[PDB]
Order: C-alpha cells, then sequence, then structure tokens
C-alpha cells in the first residue's frame, strides 16, 4: 500500500513532515508539560477521520492512555469547530488505559484483533494512539539494574508498534519526554505559539515550524 498521510491541522507543520504524519511509521513527539504533544494527538485523532481531501484517510482510531490524558470534551471541542459531528468523532475513537507497562504491551499485541475487524470496512484503523510510550517504563524500572530489561521490553514494543504499522496501513504516533522513529520535538516559542523541531530524519531535512493551538486543536 502507498504510503498516506494524516494532517495535523497545521501547513507548517505539515511541511516540516513532508505532507502529515504518515502511515507505516511511527512518528515519536518529545515535549514537557504544556509542549502541545497531547493536543496534537486529540487533533490527528480527529483528522484522521475526514477524507483525503480534507486531509485525513477515512479512518478510525485506537488510543491507549498511560497517565490519564485523554480528553473526551476536547475531541468534541475539536470536531464541532472542524464542522463535524462530535458524537460520530469520538464513537470511532476505541479507547483503552494501560495500567502498567506489562498491561501496554497486552494491548498493542491484542489491537491486532480490533484492526483485523475493521481492516475491510468503511472505516478501517488508520491512527493508534500510544500517549506516552516511556512513563510507565520510567515508573518501574528504577536505576541501573533494571536498565537492560527496560531497553528490552521497550524495544520490544516498539517491534510490535511498527509491525501494526507496516502490516495494516497504520500511522502510530506515540508520545515521550527527554529510525526506529521519526522524532518531533516541541517547545514554547513566543506569545504562546509552539514549535516543532524535526531531528535525524532519514529522508527529510531537519527543520522547525511554528504553530498555534486554538479550538481547532492545532494549526498554523
Ligand atoms: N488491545 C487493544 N484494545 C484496545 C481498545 C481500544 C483502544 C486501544 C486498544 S488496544
Amino acid at each position: 500500500a502507498t504510503i498516506g498521510r494524516i494532517s495535523t491541522g497545521s501547513k507548517s507543520l505539515d511541511k516540516l513532515l513532508g505532507g502529515g504524519i504518515e502511515t507505516q511509521a511511527i512518528t515519536e513527539v518529545f515535549g514537557e508539560f504544556g509542549s502541545g504533544k497531547t493536543q496534537l494527538a486529540h487533533t490527528l485523532a480527529v483528522m484522521v477521520q475526514l477524507p483525503p481531501e480534507e486531509g485525513g484517510l477515512n479512518g478510525s482510531v485506537m488510543w491507549i492512555d498511560t497517565e490519564n490524558t485523554f480528553r473526551p470534551e476536547r475531541i468534541r471541542e475539536i470536531a464541532q469547530n472542524r464542522g463535524l459531528d462530535p458524537d460520530e468523532v469520538l464513537k470511532h475513537i476505541a479507547y483503552a488505559r494501560a495500567f502498567n507497562s506489562n498491561h501496554q504491551m497486552l494491548l498493542v499485541q491484542q489491537a491486532e484483533d480490533m484492526i483485523k475487524e475493521l481492516l475491510n470496512t468503511d472505516r478501517p484503523v488508520k491512527l493508534l494512539i500510544v500517549d506516552s510510550l516511556t512513563s510507565h517504563f520510567r515508573s518501574e524500572y528504577i536505576g541501573r539494574g533494571a536498565l537492560a530489561e527496560r531497553q528490552q521490553k521497550l524495544a520490544k514494543h516498539l517491534a510490535d508498534l511498527h509491525r501494526l504499522a507496516n502490516l495494516y496501513d497504520i500511522a502510530v504516533f506515540v508520545t515521550n519526554q527527554v529510525s526506529a522513529t521519526l522524532r518531533v520535538y516541541l517547545r514554547k516559542g513566543k506569545g504562546g505559539k509552539r514549535i516543532a523541531r524535526l531531528i535525524d530524519a532519514p529522508h527529510l531535512p531537519e527543520g522547525e515550524a511554528v504553530f498555534s493551538i486554538t479550538e481547532k486543536g492545532i494549526e498554523d
């Protein structure tokens, strides 16, 4: 399948990314609290449900939440301000809380079942979010005695995600805090704007994009 792209809502950020976030890829977005990474997550969960002409892939979403940062009311707001139906948009976001790192890995392994079910329907899964990729791993595996196992499990987790992305033509989007992944770093700009910087992309030049957070989620 040809690589599909989902608009982030921001034309500036889309340009930096070569058009939007890619299917068959993991996009990994870093940022401190208030950087805009979870807002970008929420915006993508809406955008992907649009037709390609509007920057989406006519897709469903699966959302794995590790620290209780998913906000249904924010989905509704973004959906409505983009002229969409907030109830329909929310219905097509499948939600799962991950309680710990083992559970998080289990959820990704078993996510394949639902992806298979939706694969040849009108709303195949096109976005899988893990927000956030590392909070549980960082919490559970403390100090140098734990590092080896931590990296092992995380590596396996990322491999499971890459496989789902590649096999089923899904854009995987994960958040983190400071290949395999396309790494984007968010920071505060001036006047409440945010800045994204792309780093170490094999086939996209490094660069920066300034964007805003609005009732539409993110946009220029
Ligand atoms: N195994 C998984 N089931 C679900 C359900 C909703 C969202 C994400 C996931 S991952």
